[PDB]
């Protein structure tokens, strides 16, 4: 397209030119002739040491959870003895008194893995690791746990006993503990608590079990696994990345400190891998009661129920046994869509079987659960009455998760439309009848477009069986596979494990921060090791961050990055919103990105309410931070007060309450990494008036969400970076409510994720100015001497000089960050030559420096 003409005053010009000559910048002089274009853009104590994270045992003045010594209170001195007498004696007392606690119990013994108790135990006391290995259901999760406690307890050693679980979802964290506190007659914050990220309950210090994500359990292991007598990594079937990663250090550490007690639970896979891994370590098998499970295929499907579509490919391929209308409606469904209408119709066929049951229904998504469920309350024989409907996925309530465990009213059917959760990770009683859609959800990522695709792909054969065996636990049962016998026949036996096809920054800022060596070193060592391109491209990314000097070691801006659970090019970004007193903001953006939108929009365009949030910025990220303000301002009335301002503007309140507590958190690492208390104070903004403290925010905000930029040319349709076009998201504040189009004063947009689907879509959308696409959302600009050309898909008619001056603007910025990463408190000497550029890009995040008025239309 033709080039932008940026319209720069002579005054602005000449304060550019002045200030990059009063400090002294290094500027790229014009070009000769036009042909030659110019680009404007210009070590610590390395060790090869493969390191151990140490290890040492409970002791009764150490809080292994607070990593502190106990101070106060009788814990401080009392000895092992007394505290394990005191634990004894309240447990046999409980246990006497509640005749609910005893029916629980009662409970607990007929699990199967009850009659394995002693094995278990007798080759945890006798092996430093142990595989325990069974069908989904047995009790491995909630229950051993507990057996290794009890063991302490019962034979007067509590004291000596302290536990860490790991669960690759922080769903099953959260959950699992308080399943375990229900199942001892407490809520979580006694014998069993929860860490995930942002989020916790600390289990009392002794004689305790913690339930966490393998992410907090690794941020917290920069002084050791202090305290600590077993380790249980649970769920290593599901190659989870960070429970792979976990393994390579915990194998190092069982070698230096044999007394460590691990224990890896697997479904029932071929754990040989695992198995060697941990030098051939013994593999207790679990097992109980099994039913067998009829299963059938679409064409099964489709004969059973007469069903007919409305008006390579392996639906065009059936057996000759099979009637020619089953090829003929079969041949009519595309194997990219679920087809929700043949799912009503075996909803029906399983009626009439008159054998009752619930259905669990496995959907890739939110998104298709959503969109099965709304289809469903369209036929009114899905009512209460009949039909009792739940969806399961990691961002419904926990109110409403625990629903699908309970028992329903005679008549009624329960159907849980779940993700892959209900795999292998929970156990739904009473389920008789699965529909298996067939398909997973994954995250893929491509680094060179910076494309994130949520796609919709094939199961495993290794999915598929998992998923018939949650038919039969109960009675004999049915598996209703969506996809032809002939799709079953090109599936793979296993998923790709995550550590094949996701991005290895934030495990290679781990390895660093915990000494563990080489970044490729180390990873070589994993039980399955990544791709060479994947350790180069971290590498890649943390050395233009500056997380990794030349020498590949960790800068002290890499350790602060590594401290904070974001993406490390957020953490770089509020290292730079601190730096302009505007960490507050900047740390309210980050950790929104961890949370669901707080928006309840139903996927449909935002109506009038949520629009009005965005004032005059024509930004998603403006929306956000003006929900925050208002939020925050309703909660002083309290409870109610803040209920109430939720519903009336249709706002998820538990999603405003998680996103405020990381914000929070992420400010109080900053605070102790030496940042200053006053550069991270809540500030009073307009989204509609003059606010300098908002445009610095979204300058930054470039930064953060570089290289998504894009180009609008009309309606919904942009041009991203690879010159290729796309649409703007129907969620955005920037998409058109109607037919009215927007006036955008600049067609220059950063978004938060490039979306793969059919299309191209950007998400979560915020407008910038010419003079922020240069100074934060560039990595290479060439001149001519009249047109600039930017990261070679977009161009400015804009002056040499100001485009240059822009660009040493950019430089003299990450010189600054490195030198206050070094000394933090440098932020509070507001030196004159730092403040002197500050205030000159404080200058050029002005809509006004780039011409635009944003309250004019
Ligand atoms: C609230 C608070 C006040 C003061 C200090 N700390 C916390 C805290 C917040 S979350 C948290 C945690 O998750 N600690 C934690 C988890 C895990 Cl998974 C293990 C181990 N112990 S260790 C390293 O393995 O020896 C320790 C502690
Ligand atoms: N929240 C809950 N409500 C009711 N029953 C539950 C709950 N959580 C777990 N259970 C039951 O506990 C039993 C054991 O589950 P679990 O320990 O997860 O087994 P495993 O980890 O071996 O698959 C199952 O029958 C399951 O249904
Ligand atoms: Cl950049
Ligand atoms: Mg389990």
């Amino acid at each position: 397209v033709e080039p932008y003409k940026v319209n720069l005053s002579q005054d602005l010009e000449h304060q550019l030119q002045n200030v990059i000559q009063e400090l002294n910048l290094e500027i790229v002089p014009p070009p000769e002739d036009p042909f030659l274009p110019v680009v404007l853009n210009l070590p610590s104590q390395r060790q090869n040491q493969i390191g151990v994270v140490p290890w040492s045992p409970p002791q009764s003045n150490w809080n292994p959870w607070t990593s502190s010594n106990i101070d106060e209170g009788p814990l401080a001195y009392a000895t092992p003895e007394q505290i394990s007498m005191d634990l004894k004696n309240e447990l046999m007392y409980q246990l006497e008194q509640d005749h609910d606690l005893q029916a629980i119990l009662q409970e607990r013994e007929l699990l199967p893995v009850k009659k394995f108790e002693s094995e278990i135990l007798e080759a945890i006391s006798q092996n430093s690791v142990i595989i325990i290995r069974g069908a989904t259901g047995c009790g491995k999760t909630t229950q051993v746990p507990q057996f290794i406690l009890d063991d302490f307890i019962q034979n007067d050693r509590a004291a000596e006993c302290n536990i860490v679980v790991t669960q690759p979802r922080r769903i099953s964290a959260v959950s699992v503990a308080e399943r375990v506190a229900y199942e001892r007659g407490e809520e979580p914050g006694k014998s069993c608590g929860y860490s995930v990220r942002f989020e916790s309950v600390l289990p009392r210090p002794h004689a305790s079990i913690m339930f966490c994500t393998v992410g907090v359990l690794l941020r917290k292991l920069e002084a050791g696994i202090r305290g600590i007598s077993h380790v249980i990594v649970d769920e290593i079937h599901e190659r989870d990345i960070n429970t792979d990663f976990l393994l390579v250090v915990l194998r190092d550490v069982v070698q230096a400190y044999p007394e460590v007690r691990i224990v890896l639970m697997s479904a029932t896979i071929d754990t040989s891998m695992f198995c060697e891994y941990f030098f051939n370590c013994p593999i207790i098998e679990v097992y109980g009661r099994t039913y067998p499970v009829q299963e059938y295929f679409l064409e099964d499907c489709i004969q059973m129920t007469h069903f007919v579509p409305p008006p390579a490919n392996c639906n065009l391929i059936c057996g000759d046994e099979y009637g020619p209308e089953t090829r003929m409606s079969m041949a009519q469904l595309n194997e990219k869509e679920t087809p929700f209408e043949l799912i009503e119709a075996l909803l029906k066929y399983i009626e009439t079987l008159n054998v009752p049951g619930a259905v669990l229904v496995f959907l890739p998504g939110w998104n298709l659960i959503y969109t099965m469920q709304k289809h469903l309350e369209m036929n009114p024989h899905f009512g209460s009455h009949r039909y009792q409907i739940l969806p399961l996925h990691s961002q419904i309530p926990r109110e409403e998760q625990r629903k699908v465990f309970d028992p329903v009213p005679s008549g009624v059917t329960k159907v849980i439309l779940s993700t892959n959760i209900a795999e292998t990770s929970i156990t739904i009683n009473d389920v008789v009848y699965v529909i298996d859609s067939c398909k997973q959800k994954v995250k893929l990522f491509t680094a060179h477009n910076n494309m994130t695709n949520y796609a919709t792909v094939w199961a495993s054969k290794t999915n598929l069986e998992q998923r018939k065996g949650r038919a039969g636990r109960v009675r004999p049962g049915f598996c209703f596979h969506l996809c032809s016998r002939a799709r079953f026949e090109r599936l793979e036996t296993h998923m790709t494990p995550e550590m094949f096809r996701t991005p290895l920054h934030e495990i290679a800022l781990s390895i660093k921060l915990l000494r563990l060596g080489g970044i490729g070193q180390f990873l070589a060592k994993a039980i399955e090791p990544p791709p060479l391109d994947a350790v180069i491209e971290a590498e890649h990314t943390l050395r233009e961050l500056d997380a990794l000097d030349a020498n590949d070691e960790l800068t002290p801006l890499g350790r602060i990055l590594a401290k904070l659970p974001i993406e490390p090019r957020f953490g770089k970004m509020m290292i730079m919103g601190c730096i302009f007193y505007v960490g507050d903001a900047v740390c309210t953006i980050s950790a929104a990105t961890c949370f669901p939108e707080p928006f309840i929009s139903e996927g449909k365009r935002l109506g009038y309410v949520h629009r009005n949030f965005a004032g005059n910025r024509f930004s998603d990220h403006v929306a956000l931070l003006s929900v925050f303000q208002a939020w925050d301002d309703a909660r002083m009335g309290g409870e109610e007060a803040e209920i109430r301002f939720c519903e009336h503007k249709r706002l998820n309140m538990a999603t405003l309450r998680m996103t405020w507590e990381a914000k929070v958190q992420l400010k109080e690492i900053l605070i102790n990494s030496g940042f200053p208390e006053d550069c991270l104070l809540t500030q009073v903004f307009t989204n509609t008036g003059p606010d300098n403290n908002l445009d610095v925010v979204i300058s930054l905000l470039a930064f953060g969400v570089y290289p998504n930029v894009c180009y609008h040319k009309e309606k919904r349709k942009i041009l991203t970076t690879e010159g290729r076009n796309a649409l703007i998201h129907k969620s955005s504040v920037n998409c058109p409510f109607s037919s009215q189009d927007m006036k955008y004063p600049s067609p220059f947009f950063v978004f938060g994720e490039k979306i793969r689907t059919r299309a191209i879509s950007a998400k979560g959308m915020t407008l910038v100015t010419p003079l922020q696409l240069l100074l934060f959302a560039s990595k290479k600009v060439q001149s001519d001497g009249q047109i600039v050309l930017v990261d070679d898909w977009i161009r400015l008619q804009i002056s040499h000089e100001a485009a240059a001056c822009i660009t040493a603007l950019r430089a003299a910025m990450e010189a600054l960050v490195v030198e206050v990463t070094k000394q933090p408190n440098i932020i509070s000497q507001l030196d004159p030559v730092n403040e002197h550029m500050l205030n000159m890009i404080r200058q050029i995040s002005r809509p006004s420096a780039a011409g635009i008025n944003l309250m004019i239309d």
